[PDB]
């Protein structure tokens, strides 16, 4: 049977799915770590214990804890992102899809999804996986790993809670990966590991971090990177936010242990309602001297680190998104034209470390002070804040730094506006909406996409999977190099490829050498 | 006879001179103050003891003693500067050009020439007043001032060398004309004093000190303005200069009399041999609590200064003439195109003052940094560093602080090119240059200028002579008044009038807000 897969924990019983008229094997929930409950939430994550008998993996598996995001109900455009399953501890699952006849060693692809270490799931509808490992004859892998408090409180120097396990948990599915995928036709040595976001930043981490090198062939980042200002915190912040949460459920702090107990007593949404009380994201990777041996600017610098061949890139308007979440003036249903009053405070909002001098910088930078009380320029000015110093600029800054030392470089701007976008157009090309692409949903008729979309997402999967499977997206119209001199990419949209030269190089100087610089002396 | 006039200090005899097919009548030379020599050098100057006989006033005076620039010897771009008359210690006079027949009491212009305070002449082919004393009526008087270590060398607390004489000369010059201007045609009560770079910057120190007042009606500034960085020092830096000179010298420090004695015995060319060797221009006004209350800027918040009418602006290329004379890669006879390596150090040697940080801000906000290998960008970017910091934004901060509390402001942006200019292309409109035609040198013939600036000159003539009849340039296309709000301004040049607003804004919100906030917080 082309369903029945025997594994080293296990045998298994996929499922026959549908795809785009054909079909194709699917495993859906295969745990691949010991349920992270009781005395083991917070804890580094243990291989599941071999079990006995068929596991049923035709459907999938539960997912983690997390903040639900409920500003727009029943909105489409938000409500694809929350979980479409039941909310649990018990989620350490991962699924596959494989070719239908089984592949003798193919290409494999792990999806690491995002959701800024707080949220997401494997099981959203943009993550289905038939499309990809159908159209491209990949054997196509969808991990998950704890999110919020439940994958990275950190208490360094705990054994209990040592921060990171949300990381260690995507290791653990890799592992899995390395040590099974091949009876199912993937190929161990060929895996490459992709995500967007905070799953970006994932990705860029174990590019980084010693024990999770070998785990993988290629990356791939979409909209994010390891050095992201929201990515990671120090030892010392993830102390004081983990006492914080300690604070606000009442809770001993007399000692980690009596602590890291408390915790361990509460109900999960008790977590969850106060997760966000405890800021200067809240529970993100803590750079311990351990999963990240040194500073992530350091290992940059020192190339210590994954040297391999990696595709990554951003989206036109990274900001938008959040603009509209916690900015003052913004609105899904009017044209949002922001005032100097809220272009100010939204600036203030947008650099949250930085001081009045660094406020000046950035307000001075972004200004066109011919016309500074424009709604629409100011609106835009605040996007591209947003998307510069959160997304763009520090994936620039690992792009450049990574490709002194990697074995090639493939950048990317993905500007297209699909057409059945149910955000205002504002917004743009907002961050996450390239994944439909990346994922074949245009090929979808019923989703109405156009039929250079359909064209689109085609050379967009072609390029990914070229890419995983021999380091370089084209076949042997071409996607050149990025070299430290040229510093080329390509643009991603409907029109025919255009290649330019330093993606947002002012803007990005801007912020990668001279506002540290200005922040470092005041 | 119309030559022969009787003053409060002596008969004067004139000349009548020709003037475009024409005549009118000019008193050359006549002295407003005692000759500041021997133990005078560095004193106040003291008013011209009354004479008898007529006072010969057919020729020019001597010019006052000054470094001679030779970096072009025989170049009339750079020759037509330099001194054309003898020079001597010996050199406070004045020369007036009257309308022929005599008006009864017409409106009066006073030329202040510029040169860093460190020299000038106001026998200059280019100050000739005849032409525009002719042409629009007026009543034309050019003074002279003391510069250099003659003018300008402050030891605070000593009444021997006080600093600032040079200011007082000019203002002993002003007040001469309040007392003797009528007999010459003028109207004590309408007079305008203009004049050009330090000139300028004088025309607003004269403006702000409460004992220059009321020696004049309205004020014009072209290309200078009192707040310049170059135009004052504080009491400390003054006294650190005047010590220093002495240093290079060999003399007694032990105190000022000291000093100042062993200053009085060395000969003019001395002094100037070792004017330079003091710097961190050398001697220019003095912040020093008499002729000026408090700090410059200080008193433009207050309101502390003449309110009145005011006329101002500058030329589109301020800094070319100074880039080719002290900054690494620049020529007259090259187009000039400047390397990386030279446009740093050229920003360096531009903000003097600054540090680091203000260094790379300035870098920052001058590159180009998909193209920061254009040479030409980088000519023209220092161009605009050296003409936005010294001139054009320090500039406008004065129209904006003046614009508050003052009766009418006039701005304009002198962007015409001559079309016979000597000077090569790269260096566009210089610096001085707008001076030609403020005094109708496009007017005769074989200067060698087109029609339309003939034209040009008339125009801006008739808004010069204008302005200092009424307190407008306009008789009743027009100028607009510069407000707060409007922030209004014409170019001047051949085409027809273009009203714009907020000159510069973006570079001099750096220069006057940002840059200032950044170098005091570091
Ligand atoms: C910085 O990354 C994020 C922080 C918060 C959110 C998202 C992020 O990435 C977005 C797109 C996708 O990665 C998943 C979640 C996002 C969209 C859904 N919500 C509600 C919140
Ligand atoms: C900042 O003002 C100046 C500093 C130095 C010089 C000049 C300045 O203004 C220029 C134009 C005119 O005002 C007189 C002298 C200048 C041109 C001739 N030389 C040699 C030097
Ligand atoms: C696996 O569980 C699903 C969920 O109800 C069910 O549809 C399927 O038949 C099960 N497979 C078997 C035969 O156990
Ligand atoms: C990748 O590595 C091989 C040697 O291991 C090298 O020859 C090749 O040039 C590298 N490719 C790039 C694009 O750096
Ligand atoms: C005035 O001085 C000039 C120049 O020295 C001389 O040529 C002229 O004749 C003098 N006029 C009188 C009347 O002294
Ligand atoms: C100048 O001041 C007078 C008051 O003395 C006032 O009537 C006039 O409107 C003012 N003009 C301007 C342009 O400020």
């Amino acid at each position: 049977s082309e369903l029945l897969v025997n594994t080293k924990s296990g045998k298994v019983m996929g499922t026959r799915v549908p795809v785009l008229s054909s079909h194709i094997s699917a495993f859906l929930g295969i745990p691949f770590a010991e349920p992270p409950v009781g005395n083991m939430r917070f804890r580094r994550p243990e291989p599941k214990k071999p079990w006995s008998g068929v596991w049923n993996a035709s459907t999938y598996p539960n997912n983690c804890q997390q903040y639900v995001d409920e500003q727009f109900p029943g909105f489409s455009g938000s409500e694809m992102w929350n979980p479409n399953r039941e909310m649990s501890e018990d989620c350490l699952y991962l699924n596959i899809w494989v070719p239908s006849p089984r592949p003798k060693s193919t290409t494999v692809m792990v999806w690491i999804y995002g959701g800024g270490f707080y949220s997401g799931s494997s099981t959203l509808d943009v993550y289905n996986g038939k499309y990809l490992a159908y159209t491209e004859e990949v054997v196509l892998v969808s991990l998950s790993y704890r999110v919020g408090a439940f994958g990275f409180l950190a208490l360094h120097g705990s054994q209990e809670a040592p921060g990171n396990v949300g990381l260690l948990d995507q290791r653990m599915a890799l592992q899995w990966v390395h040590d099974n995928i091949q009876f199912f036709g993937g190929d161990p040595k060929t895996v490459t590991i992709f995500g967007e976001s905070a799953g970006g930043a994932s990705v860029g981490m174990h590019i980084l971090s010693p024990g999770s090198r070998d785990l993988f062939r290629r990356a791939i980042l979409q909209s994010g990177s390891p050095n992201c200002p929201w990515a990671s915190v120090s030892v010392a912040e993830g102390r004081r936010r983990a006492v914080e949460l300690g604070r606000n459920l009442n809770c001993n702090l007399n000692s980690d242990e009596e602590l890291i107990h408390c915790l361990r007593e509460k109900k999960p949404q008790e977590l969850i309602d106060v997760e966000w009380n405890v800021l200067p994201f809240s529970f993100v990777p803590v750079i311990d001297g351990e999963f990240f041996p040194t500073s992530l600017e350091s290992m940059l610098n020192s190339g210590n680190f994954k040297k391999t061949q990696i595709l990554l890139g951003v989206n036109k308007d990274e900001g938008s998104f959040f603009l509209l979440y916690g900015a003052p003036g913004f609105s899904k249903d009017s044209e949002s034209k922001i005032s100097r009053e809220d272009f100010m405070s939204g600036v203030k909002l947008s650099v949250p470390h930085a001081n009045d001098l660094g406020l000046d910088a950035v307000t001075l930078q972004y200004t066109d002070w011919m016309d500074d009380n424009n709604g629409i320029k100011n609106r835009d000015g605040l996007d591209d804040i947003v998307g510069d110093h959160n997304v763009i600029c520090p994936l620039m800054h690992f792009v450049n730094k990574y490709t002194k030392f990697g074995n090639g470089t493939y950048l990317y701007f993905f500007n297209h506006r699909a057409s059945n976008l149910v955000w205002p157009e504002w917004m743009g090309v907002i961050h996450g909406y390239e994944i439909e692409f990346v994922f074949g949903l245009p090929l979808v008729k019923e989703l109405n996409y156009t039929a250079e979309e359909e064209a689109l997402s085609r050379r967009i999967m072609h390029y990914w999977a070229t890419f995983a499977k021999t380091g370089n997206p084209n076949e042997p119209s071409k996607w050149p190099l990025f070299t430290t001199k040229e510093q080329k990419f390509i643009d991603l949209n409907t029109e025919p490829m255009k290649v330019h030269q330093r993606l947002r190089v002012q803007m990005c100087v801007f912020w990668n050498q001279f506002l540290p610089k200005l922040l470092n002396a005041t």
